[PDB]
């Protein structure tokens, strides 16, 4: 689960995930994931082609500019580095639709000049000192899974850009079994973190969909949320200590107390800072005994609003399972179409459930959730509709690359909102997307779908997928990017936030001042200007 | 539950709480609380005197102007036009010149403060606040906001060499519930509403916050946010940082507010955390939205005795490991067990003084929620406790323990009448440090007091008041008989600062909830790092570049 230095030997240079995993038609004419990595790898999907054809109407480098004296001092440190075109281009992007285009079909305007692979905190201190001495710009990179343009190099940045790659700084340093805390280097991936903890009988439970590649430091930088936050917390509840290298010096608290009142919480000044302040090198995270048992479930509702009302009541009774997601009809069908073999079926909606903990407790909780559900017309729909909509989740981004081969472009986007705004926001956003697409000359009605993906006391996270068959469309990116920007306007007009988890990066910068207020924005600026006065950390995210 | 403008008409000018509530000796010579407000009010406490005689070595027979208001005439003229209520009276200013640290109360009892507010203003809304901070910019004034006046960190004290006119900006008349949103289970409130009045008014609608810090009769929303307050039932309701969904803050730079009411976002560093724990140094928190819950169906008290404190700590740790802490669980050492016992009804004889009765520790429990869930959870928790030698010690004992928390602060004022000085202090620490930290802190206090010439061994006692996944909050009480000692305040303050050294050397935090104020400033940089100190400074310099908010807490 360690990312090798030459990423492209294992990962796709032009898309998501591993080289050995891509959808193909098997010898029975049916979509199938290549390779052996996933529970769905090698599993025929006999209705997936039918669903895709129905849904979309288809048949089926810049030179390296680097100071010689800097390079001389770098050689003395014995830190590994590269000026090769493939290494630099690989770290010049995340996973936004726009970037993945430039990467398949052209070239970016600016890419890092040099890649460095520090293996520890001290190496990071060396590199930030060199950047001060030689006037260099640093863009940190972990998993490279940003969906906010947070890795894109500014077109007019004229300094040498270092891509400071954290993927070789990836060890668990200590596991404290008395306090259930693990102290880890920040380049460790979710997958490798969980694998090594599980050999001791522990987990963190933090499971964002990008966990095979995304890193501890990246989660802290972007305020990451994982599928099971209902039991384990999101990144801000999980982290108890961190250590950060900035050009001003090293930020670290002197104790590992679980909660303190010692002024404004400086951990919150670093969480969500998106690579703009320094490098998070190590963090202490809460750990838990691995649960004894897991069960998936699902519930059908006669429509979406009944489902949303049921999720709301579950959150009011504070008895959410490990994960509870509510899919609208299109998303459900997407799922139903993906099996390996009453209620009006047009508005019929489906919640998927995941329970984990002790066997006897799990089965007791499962009963309670189905009883709350019955009050809203909800009927149990089975583990496999459950089991499968969550085996599904690590594969959806492999589907996006398949669409591009067939002239389909799609992206997801998200928001959080008060409970009382969820139904209208979902309906109005989906309709805004349909309206814009028609107005922009999109021939076929787009895929425009939502799910409720997390529940909170005060409201929910809502996740949208938007995609269309771009047949007969001149400029399919510009249509798509205008339509995304429009949906965000619609989100914010309906009381939703700028982002629940993806973050702001450079994609949503233009709305930030309005979201956090002028003085709010002025405060983020003031911390930046103190900690990094010469803007070494210049990816220009946020501000 | 609204604090009136002239506080001294209802509240003690020289101590904690209500004028109508104090301890006095009965017509039979038994200690008794006056008045009618608490469960213990008008209840004679026949053994309390002995306990005080035994713990402090005293008898209990042996008992024990203002600066001018400096204010610019033009300012005052513009203030008159706003119709904002104000006062230059010495008793209104003196009342707002202090919180509830021992030193301050001692100073109110035996003399005068070096610096007190020049004028007290009572805004009734966010717009009045905006007007007042505009005036302070225009006329170069200093503002110290005050809500309940319950700070225990010197957070209200006026800096002696502050030469500008100081406004005490009192929030107590800004106390409305602006809306209660039953769909989202949130209430948006003005920041001067007290805990007690907020809970009273929500309960009429079927709701509560569940945030119950021991000072809730007088401490306010704005205060809790400023100081990162923690309340008794955080295990169910959350501490202040989990409870706050939105806030509006007036600073000299302008108003800070997010544009939405979403429950969790990722829009950069969370600016609510720049404000929480700012202790009055950045601006005035005027309004805040807070989570609310239906009032619980049922509450159930309980208690459990363990063979010693260590076993009790190991049992709390297992309950935290199983994530099944009740709404409140507190473990008291043997000295607090003995104390609580000395508060009962029974009049003992004057001729009489499997568990060891003086090693035994006791935990008090409270569960609240739906009756069915409560009772299964109680059974779960008692099953765990038995594994550690725990024996159920009765619900009456748990209920009495809970009530007692609101009356302890009146006990402090009683000790002052009899030459006894005391204070509580607190920390948070990892699980693996708790037992050693408790033991070493208590022994440091005994050692310091002996070395400084205190005659009798001091009261030095502790309890575990909150469990977390990664550690616990530990609360200490320290008191001695200072009869015989020259400089009582210097001895106390020196022993207190020594204890804090011991806490920090044993892996405890600088504060779990009371905060930093001006009392703990000298450890702050070491606690949060030099760069983290610097980052706090940069926000303060941006938002308040002329230091209008000048109480000089933190930094
Ligand atoms: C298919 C897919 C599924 C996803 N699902 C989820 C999900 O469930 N939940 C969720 O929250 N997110 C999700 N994301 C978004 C992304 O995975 C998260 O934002 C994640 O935290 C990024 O981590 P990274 O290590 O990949 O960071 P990168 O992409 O490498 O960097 C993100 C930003 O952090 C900065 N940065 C990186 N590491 C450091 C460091 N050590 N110190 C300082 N700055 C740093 C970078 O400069 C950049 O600004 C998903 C993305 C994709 C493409
Ligand atoms: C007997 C006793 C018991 C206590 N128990 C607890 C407890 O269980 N938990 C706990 O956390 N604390 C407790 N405390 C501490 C104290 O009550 C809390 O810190 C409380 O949060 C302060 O509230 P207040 O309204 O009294 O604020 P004040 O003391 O009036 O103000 C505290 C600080 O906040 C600033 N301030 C006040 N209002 C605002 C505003 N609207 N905007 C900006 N700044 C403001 C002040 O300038 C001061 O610096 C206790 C104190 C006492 C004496």
């Amino acid at each position: 689960g360690i990312i090798p230095k030459k990423r492209q030997e294992l990962m796709k240079w032009n898309g998501w995930g591993y080289n050995d995993s891509k959808f193909f038609l098997n010898k029975k004419g049916q979509l199938e994931l290549t390779g052996k990595r996933y529970p769905l790898s090698g599993v025929a999907l006999p209705t997936f082609k039918d669903w895709i054809q129905n849904t979309f109407g288809i048949n089926l480098t810049p030179p390296s500019i680097v100071n010689e004296d800097f390079l001389h001092e770098l050689k003395k440190t014995n830190i590994s580095y590269s000026q090769e075109a493939d290494d630099r281009v690989f770290r010049a992007h995340g996973h936004c639709l726009h970037e993945i285009f430039l990467l398949r079909e052209g070239m970016f305007e600016r890419i890092p000049d040099i890649v460095l692979w520090p293996t520890c905190h001290d190496d990071v201190v060396k590199i930030v000192n060199l950047a001060c001495k030689y006037n260099l710009c640093i863009i940190p990179i972990g998993g490279g899974t940003s969906v906010s343009y947070g890795l894109m190099c500014p077109a007019d940045e004229t300094r040498t850009i270092i891509s400071l790659d954290t993927s070789q700084m990836n060890r668990i340093l200590w596991v404290d079994e008395n306090n259930l805390t693990a102290h880890v280097e920040a380049g460790i991936t979710g997958q490798e973190l969980e694998r090594q903890l599980k050999e001791s009988g522990y987990c963190t439970g933090h499971e964002p969909d990008s966990l095979e590649f995304s890193t501890v430091g990246g989660w802290i930088s972007t305020r990451a949320s994982g599928m099971k936050k209902n039991i384990y917390g999101n990144i801000e509840d999980l982290v108890v200590h961190m250590k950060v290298v900035t050009p001003r010096g090293v930020i670290e608290k002197s104790c590992q107390g679980p909660r303190m009142s010692t002024g404004p919480d400086i951990h919150h000044f670093i969480m969500g800072s998106e690579g703009t302040l320094g490098v998070i090198t190590e963090a202490t995270i809460k750990i838990r005994p691995t649960p004894e048992y897991q069960k998936y479930g699902s519930v059908a509702f006669p429509n979406f609003e009944q489902g949303v009302a049921c999720l709301r009541e579950i959150a009011k009774q504070r008895c959410a399972p490990a994960s509870i997601r509510l899919m609208d009809n299109q998303q459900f069908q997407f799922g139903h179409a993906l099996k390996p073999q009453g209620f009006d079926p047009n508005q019929l909606s489906v919640a998927t459930l995941l329970f984990e903990g002790d066997r006897e407790k799990v089965l007791q909780h499962e009963k309670q959730v189905y009883d709350i559900a019955a009050k809203f017309g909800g009927l149990a729909a089975g583990e496999d509709n459950g089991q499968r909509g969550y085996l599904l989740t690590y594969v959806i981004a492999y589907m996006r690359d398949l669409g591009l081969e067939y002239y389909i472009i799609g992206e997801s986007f998200e928001t959080s909102a008060p409970w009382d705004r969820v139904v209208d926001l979902c309906r109005n956003v989906k309709e805004r997307i349909r309206r814009e697409c028609k107005e922009k000359g999109v021939q076929f009605p787009p895929l425009s779908t939502c799910r409720v993906t997390q529940t909170y006391d005060a409201g929910a996270c809502i996740y949208f997928y938007f995609a269309f068959n771009y047949r007969g469309i001149s400029d399919p990116l510009a249509v798509f990017e205008q339509t995304e920007a429009a949906a965000r306007e619609e989100i914010l007009a309906n009381g939703g936030s700028l982002s629940h988890h993806h973050g702001v990066g450079k994609l949503r910068k233009q709305w930030l001042k309005e979201s956090i207020s002028d003085v709010g924005f002025g405060m983020l600026k003031s911390v930046k200007d103190y900690v990094d006065p010469t803007n070494i950390f210049g990816n220009r995210n946020l501000l």
